[PDB]
RNA sequence: CUUCAAGGGCGGGGAGCCAUGUGGACACGACCCGAAUCCGGACGAUCUACGCAUGGACAAGAUGAAGCGUGCCGAAAGGCACGUGGAAGUCUGUUAGAGUUGGUGUCCUACAAUACCCUCUCGUGAUCUAUGUGUAGGGGUGAAAGGCCCAUCGAGUCCGGCA
RNA sequence: UUGAGGCGCCCAAAAUGAUCGGGACUCAAAUCCACCACCGAGACCUGUCCGUACCACUCAUACUGGUAAUCGAGUAGAUUGGCGCUCUAAUUGGAUGGAAGCAGGGGCGAGAGCUCCUGUGGACCGAUUAGUGACGAAAAUCCUGGCCAUAGUAGCAGCGAUAGUCGGGUGAGAACCCCGACGGCCUAAUGGAUAAGGGUUCCUCAGCACUGCUGAUCAGCUGAGGGUUAGCCGGUCCUAAGUCUCACCGCAACUCGACUGAGACGAAAUGGGAAACAGGUUAAUAUUCCUGUGCCAUCAUGCAGUGAAAGUUGACGCCCUGGGGUCGAUCACGCCGGGCAUCGCCCGGUCGAACCGUCCAACUCCGUGGAAGCCGUAAUGGCAGGAAGCGGACGAACGGCGGCAUAGGGAAACGUGAUUCAACCUGGGGCCCAUGAAAAGACGAGCAUGAUGUCCGUACCGAGAACCGACACAGGUGUCCAUGGCGGCGAAAGCCAAGGCCUGUCGGGAGCAACCAACGUUAGGGAAUUCGGCAAGUUAGUCCCGUACCUUCGGAAGAAGGGAUGCCUGCUCCGGAACGGAGCAGGUCGCAGUGACUCGGAAGCUCGGACUGUCUAGUAACAACAUAGGUGACCGCAAAUCCGCAAGGACUCGUACGGUCACUGAAUCCUGCCCAGUGCAGGUAUCUGAACACCUCGUACAAGAGGACGAAGGACCUGUCAACGGCGGGGGUCUUAAGGUAGCGUAGUACCUUGCCGCAUCAGUAGCGGCUUGCAUGAAUGGAUUAACCAGAGCUUCACUGUCCCAACGUUGGGCCCGGUGAACUGUACAUUCCAGUGCGGAGUCUGGAGACACCCAGGGGGAAGCGAAGACCCUAUGGAGCUUUACUGCAGGCUGUCGCUGAGGACUCUCACUCCGGGAGGAGGACACCGAUAGCCGGGCAGUUUGACUGGGGCGGUACGCGCUCGAAAAGAUAUCGAGCGCGCCCUAUGGUCAUCUCAGCCGGGGACCCGGCGAAGAGUGCAAGAGCAAAAGAUGACUUGACAGUGUUCUUCCCAACGAGGAACGCUGACGCGAAAGCGUGGUCUAGCGAACCAAUUAGCCUGCUUGAUGCGGGCAAUUGAUGACAGAAAAGCUACCCUAGGGAUAACAGAGUCGUCACUCGCAAGAGCACAUAUCGACCGAGUGGCUUGCUACCUCGAUGUCGGUUCCCUCCAUCCUGCCCGUGCAGAAGCGGGCAAGGGUGAGGUUGUUCGCCUAUUAAAGGAGGUCGUGAGCUGGGUUUAGACCGUCGUGAGACAGGUCGGCUGCUAUCUACUGGGUGUGUAGGUGUCUGACAAGAACGACCGUAUAGUACGAGAGGAACUACGGUUGGUGGCCACUGGUGUACCGGUUGUUCGAGAGAGCACGUGCCGGGUAGCCA
């Protein structure tokens, strides 16, 4: 047949790419040697085209203008501290060791000094639970207990822009606009509505899949469609 | 040669070798033309699909969302009236522009290898559009019709494989 | 009275014109019995000649003689002699006293062909012999070129742009070249400036051979000259999506490839950007030249200045809105000029830039001030954290103001105020799950004077003739002018300026016919039309009143329905005002006041999809795609998913409120049951599970064999259906897990089926409601429901109408005639046909007849199975391609073990390789991971292929695909069909072999076991089909035995004849045996079925052999046994295609024709039976005999290089088996009305409701509303509703692609007539100069058909009820021909009214599509 849509994706053509040239900043944490004497004042609160959540413009003590991931409640004029012995205030970045247990945290690092990987979407938060000299157990937004290094930096508080998923898109045009700002080809034509040549579920006199939808993990790209390695399907049982 | 044995098979009392013509056979293009393929390397996004960059376009009218206001009633929460406001993949619209339902009209050696006329649809949006730019052939692109990729597509075009 | 024979008669119906070939024939020109004489082949006889064969003579196949009664046709094909062409060679010739070639002509040869003469030509040409070969054409939808008919034919008309006319000019020539006048056309374009693209097309002069839809003196044509001038307009510079180069790395390699660096490129209308305005000038340039004035940058000098870089700018989305404000437009008034002349109105102008200077609203801010309720807006809003008010800092226009300007421009005047105000300036508000460039540059940061400011573009077109589309193409092609006037809501219509044009480039003529394209008007009726209101029409703008069901409360809604609408006089209200809006009173005209133009028809029921949106560029716009919403799945990021061979990369400036992979498809109510199969995932004691390493055997080693351990995977267990999917049969469980819950239901799903009931209609296969056992409904394969929406499917009502009854008249362009220009399709030939026949069964050409004087014009298209396309349907080919899958075989990819990288101390620690994070220090991880290699599993993701044959086409079914028997089979042998009956793919250690003894079925008699006797040629038994063989046996019993043995042949069979393997049989020999006294019998079973190649393996016995050589291992071979190919003389092998493609076939199907006629229709014979009695008024079984060619079927003759489908329609002819009408006979005939029958085809046989229907059902009329043929008449006539392409849905089936003789929505209709045919019109010739009048061979007719009513008559008849006829009248209906006094239509003749706009008003006119609209309408033509 012909290569399926998921195969055209990896080629990285214009249609499947993200409008990077229209994106503001790659939100990473500031690189401090040691100490704490790094503080800044929030100049502006901007809209980030990349994640739909707001982003805070901060100017530091050493005169560095960089955008940072905005938590809830952080406004213009406010002072945020970054360092080891930073004040345990919402919006401050300090390693997981220094942050007390049972406190909601965002922009958590994987390997210490990477700039933040986990809990970065609108209104989400990671929960810090257990402490040790070796490990800091953080409960990520998916409900998974991630065992992390205590030297991994994290910003205190939940991410701003919460409850975005609550209000519906209502009309196709609103989805259109959102998708034109992301790295996604939209709209989605069902495989079952295509020809046999185009997709494993294409063909027939009526629209139904050919074989069962639950595909094996070992399936090759071109065949791996539908329910990928499903442990189960349905709602009941 | 096979064989206790027997019986069988093949060969045996000197004609061949070479040359020229000619009949016929096999491989090769194989008396000549005749078709849909398959494969290789190249040339195409001046058409068209989808994306991107930078620009441009949308008479006039209708309907009157939220919010705000004033008056009245109420302890209050509020409610009602009027006004204000001017929302909308909103309506009418041959505005510009886009599209193409019916006539199965005209044309059908055409004006035209997709045209003409009337009728019809959309027309502030998932809108239309110019230019620049990207994606290339078992690959693109596809709101999916096997649609489109320069009058070429259930696998483009050119030349080669090839007689 | 009865029998037999001969000929004839009845029985006896078919479609364009009857037939024995025709004429025609009757003591024959018939038939039968005899007879006589003739005609009539290429046969037969005969003269001569020829070829061939043979004989004699001969070197001869050279002559000559002879023989053929026993030689003389021939496709494919075998054999043989010869003709002609090119060039070579030897030998030998011809030619300027005329070669070859060509044209016409003479002679020879059976012929291929040879040769001569005359003319032409003007330089080469032969012959014989031996060679050479790019050596011979009527054909291939053959190739190239040329040419004819077609034909002086089509086109030069059709487009909302209908364009011209009269004079004159120039010229050899003028409809179209130029001037004037008159008349028109274009208004977002037909005007102005440009981008791209073109490329000299621009200007001048000279031209007409080319080009130009005719002509041309003209030109975008031909030729020659000429023409594009820049510091300040673009390029140039900057950066955008992004591109390239270099380096680096990959790659076998590169002109290849991703990342990372560096550099460069990347914007001419339309991103950013230092600077120019006014006028004049040329045939052609112009912010470029010239005049005037101005500005920018750099640099030099001089003065100033020490500031200098922070900041600002460049620099930015969509929606609403205020303020400032120019041009324009309009109003007032004044001046200048023009126009008009019943008025005094109308038009044009009244100018003046860049720049320099100056003014500043908005915003922001400061001082003052002191609001507790005030300030403020179009709106939001603002404030003791300090409102209003007052003063102030900062600060805008492409704007005002002054200069510029005793510049420029104007014939002149050379204005002033106003309103609305594009540009431009500056603010306020709102929206985003959308957040709306960058860089160079500028500012920040003065002034003089002088210098420099190079390079590239610059013409013209920019389109119904300069671009793309082969064209001077009705197509396509971006930007700015969006503010010219009236009009009106308007960038709308209509009209008109400025400007442009008469080049959407052939004309002239005919009241101008038919016919066609566009269109106007049609009385009465009003959808009767049609699949369907298709087409057309109706409605319409604005204000007032008023407005249902339902609803998601938004909507429905402009629901529906009703009223109003002009002009004139004078006014009121809102507002600063408008040349803005809203109203009032009085008067007044028309048929009509949104008077033209512009401008919705309305309502209801149902199906689908919720909605806006998307789509098959070019037959599908839809119910299909998308969508929000719903849901499931995967993944913590060193992720999941995806791309790359690699280096690397998308997602990702992303992180679960994420984004990947799928399904369902808004909201609302819901979404049952099943985990057996399949799929996915988890688990797993045990079983199974590869390679490496390890152990055993083996080999001096190795191959090799076995074991041990055992990963993923599998077995097994569990989870899971919003995962593929399933939800029945039976009974009061069974398959295979469950056994259909809510709902919905004759559905776009229901076969039956037009289901039943109801609604509605005269009538309703439709539609809607209800019922509903549902062939075969049903829950995210989503069920139900639903307001709103729709160029979606169906139905009903009101309104409207030429859709129809039923057609008419008119308008414009064609059409017809003339001038000019000038194709194409098509063509084997011949061709004046017609009716029949025949023929490969569908003939202009054959046969027989009939008809037919030639030529030409116009026509509509009957025929040429017309022209167009090597049929898409169907089959076939060891054809192709796309697609599917649990087809065959493989290839990527994923998972997993093992080896290398890889290190220290069956579970563990470490750090040093290696990986990742961190800028770094250092941190995480770590011998793992990555990578290289190998092994096992999964693996249509991808590739190559296969998927047979037979067959009354193919599929399905079957196997007549290898074998045996009987019959078919025609008394030797051979013999077919999907011919009839039926078998074999073994079985047996005895059921084989021999010998001895013996005789069986069945029956009878004596004591179904057993015993004795008799009869008993064979019916018993003999393994199994059938046919055949057998009695001291081939059967039975008994005993002994293993010949069912080894080896090698002969022959027949397999395969008649007649080649062919395996297999088989009969018959021998050699060896060894068994039995018997012996002869002898035993090469399996009495005979005919019970079977298998090569390659490879295993097995048996002996031997041969392996590369210099010996030993060992392991191999190669001679002979033979076993293992299977049943498609059985042997491939390892599944499907779909409607997305399709090719080669062919009428070798083969679908239509139709043709044959047949079982079927169908009709008839006839006999006449049981009943009809109260009565066969025969009427009905009529069984059986028998037929005719037709309307049904169906059969066959495969005709066509697959195409004979267009069903139904319908329109128009013509016919048949009779007669429905009516006429004339008749019978009656169970009183009458009336009927029933049955006969003759008869003249005429008629109609309108409607459902359905595509044919058919049929139904309604009302009727004299009756008959049937059938003409290629199921009729698509070069129409329609396109059904069938039957490509799109889609439902049900069913399928794992799937996809299918269905199921349903459903959508889905294209080519061509200029050569021949023939006919309808009409002419010109010639014949009869043989004229005028007028006739005749009538023949030809056509339906010219007429039918009904009702009155008198007869309430009469005959009949108890009555009821109720006729002859005849005479009047009318109606259908058809026919003609005519227009009358009625009616038309009447773009004409007259009137009136809306808009333009000519100033008036008068009088143009335009509004070929009349703006409305009213009336003569002639004519018409019903
Ligand atoms: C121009 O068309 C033809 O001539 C055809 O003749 C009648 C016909 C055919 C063919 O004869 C022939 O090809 C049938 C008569 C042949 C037949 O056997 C059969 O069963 C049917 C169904 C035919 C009817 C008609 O069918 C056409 O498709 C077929 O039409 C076509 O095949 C095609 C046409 C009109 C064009 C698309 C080429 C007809
Ligand atoms: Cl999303
Ligand atoms: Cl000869
Ligand atoms: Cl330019
Ligand atoms: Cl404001
Ligand atoms: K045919
Ligand atoms: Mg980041
Ligand atoms: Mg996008
Ligand atoms: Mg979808
Ligand atoms: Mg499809
Ligand atoms: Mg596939
Ligand atoms: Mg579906
Ligand atoms: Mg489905
Ligand atoms: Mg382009
Ligand atoms: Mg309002
Ligand atoms: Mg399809
Ligand atoms: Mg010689
Ligand atoms: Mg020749
Ligand atoms: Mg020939
Ligand atoms: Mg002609
Ligand atoms: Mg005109
Ligand atoms: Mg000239
Ligand atoms: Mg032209
Ligand atoms: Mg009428
Ligand atoms: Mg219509
Ligand atoms: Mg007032
Ligand atoms: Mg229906
Ligand atoms: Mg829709
Ligand atoms: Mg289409
Ligand atoms: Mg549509
Ligand atoms: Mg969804
Ligand atoms: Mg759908
Ligand atoms: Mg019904
Ligand atoms: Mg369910
Ligand atoms: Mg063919
Ligand atoms: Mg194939
Ligand atoms: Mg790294
Ligand atoms: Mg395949
Ligand atoms: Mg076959
Ligand atoms: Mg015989
Ligand atoms: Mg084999
Ligand atoms: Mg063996
Ligand atoms: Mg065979
Ligand atoms: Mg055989
Ligand atoms: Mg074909
Ligand atoms: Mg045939
Ligand atoms: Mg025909
Ligand atoms: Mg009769
Ligand atoms: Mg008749
Ligand atoms: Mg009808
Ligand atoms: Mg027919
Ligand atoms: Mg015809
Ligand atoms: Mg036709
Ligand atoms: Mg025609
Ligand atoms: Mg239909
Ligand atoms: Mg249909
Ligand atoms: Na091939
Ligand atoms: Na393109
Ligand atoms: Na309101
Ligand atoms: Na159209
Ligand atoms: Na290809
Ligand atoms: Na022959
Ligand atoms: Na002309
Ligand atoms: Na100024
Ligand atoms: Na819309
Ligand atoms: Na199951
Ligand atoms: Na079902
Ligand atoms: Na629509
Ligand atoms: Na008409
Ligand atoms: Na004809
Ligand atoms: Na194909
Ligand atoms: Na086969
Ligand atoms: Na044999
Ligand atoms: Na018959
Ligand atoms: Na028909
Ligand atoms: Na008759
Ligand atoms: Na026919
Ligand atoms: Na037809
Ligand atoms: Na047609
Ligand atoms: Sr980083
Ligand atoms: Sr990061
Ligand atoms: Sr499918
Ligand atoms: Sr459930
Ligand atoms: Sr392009
Ligand atoms: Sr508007
Ligand atoms: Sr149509
Ligand atoms: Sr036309
Ligand atoms: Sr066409
Ligand atoms: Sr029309
Ligand atoms: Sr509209
Ligand atoms: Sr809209
Ligand atoms: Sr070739
Ligand atoms: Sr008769
Ligand atoms: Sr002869
Ligand atoms: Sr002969
Ligand atoms: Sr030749
Ligand atoms: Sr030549
Ligand atoms: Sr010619
Ligand atoms: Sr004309
Ligand atoms: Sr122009
Ligand atoms: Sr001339
Ligand atoms: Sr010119
Ligand atoms: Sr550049
Ligand atoms: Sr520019
Ligand atoms: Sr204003
Ligand atoms: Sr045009
Ligand atoms: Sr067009
Ligand atoms: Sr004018
Ligand atoms: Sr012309
Ligand atoms: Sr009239
Ligand atoms: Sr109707
Ligand atoms: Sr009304
Ligand atoms: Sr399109
Ligand atoms: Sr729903
Ligand atoms: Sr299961
Ligand atoms: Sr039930
Ligand atoms: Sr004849
Ligand atoms: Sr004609
Ligand atoms: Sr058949
Ligand atoms: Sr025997
Ligand atoms: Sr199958
Ligand atoms: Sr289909
Ligand atoms: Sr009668
Ligand atoms: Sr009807
Ligand atoms: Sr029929
Ligand atoms: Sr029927
Ligand atoms: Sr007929
Ligand atoms: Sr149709
Ligand atoms: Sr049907
Ligand atoms: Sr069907
Ligand atoms: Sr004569
Ligand atoms: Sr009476
Ligand atoms: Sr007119």
């Amino acid at each position: 047949g012909r290569r399926i849509q998921g195969q055209r994706r990896g080629r990285g053509t214009s249609t499947f790419r993200a409008p990077s040239h229209r994106y503001k900043a790659d939100l990473e944490h500031r690189k401090v040697e040691d100490g704490d004497v790094i503080a800044g004042t929030v100049v502006d609160i901007e809209h980030d085209p990349a994640r739909s959540a707001p982003v805070a413009a901060v100017e530091f003590e050493d005169g560095d203008r960089r955008l940072i991931l905005a938590p809830e409640g952080v406004g213009v004029g406010d002072e945020l501290q970054v360092g080891v012995s930073a004040e345990i205030a919402p919006g401050n970045t300090l390693p997981l060791a220094e942050i007390p247990e049972g406190v909601p945290v965002c922009n958590v690092e994987s390997s210490p000094g990477d700039g933040g990987k986990f809990a970065r979407a609108s209104g989400v938060n990671a929960q810090l639970l257990t402490h040790d000299r070796n490990v800091a157990v953080v409960k990520l937004p998916s409900g998974e207990m991630k065992r992390l290094d205590p030297q991994c930096r994290a910003t205190i508080g939940v991410v701003a822009g919460g409850g975005r998923t609550d209000k519906p898109f209502v009309k196709a045009g609103n989805k259109h606009h959102k998708m034109k700002a992301r790295g996604t080809k939209w709209p989605n034509v069902r495989g079952v509505a295509m020809n046999a040549v185009d997709h494993p579920f294409g063909g027939g006199g009526r629209q139904h899949p050919g074989k069962p939808k639950s595909i094996s993990r070992n399936a090759p790209p071109g065949r791996k469609v539908g329910d990928i390695a499903s442990k189960r399907t349905g709602r009941g049982g």
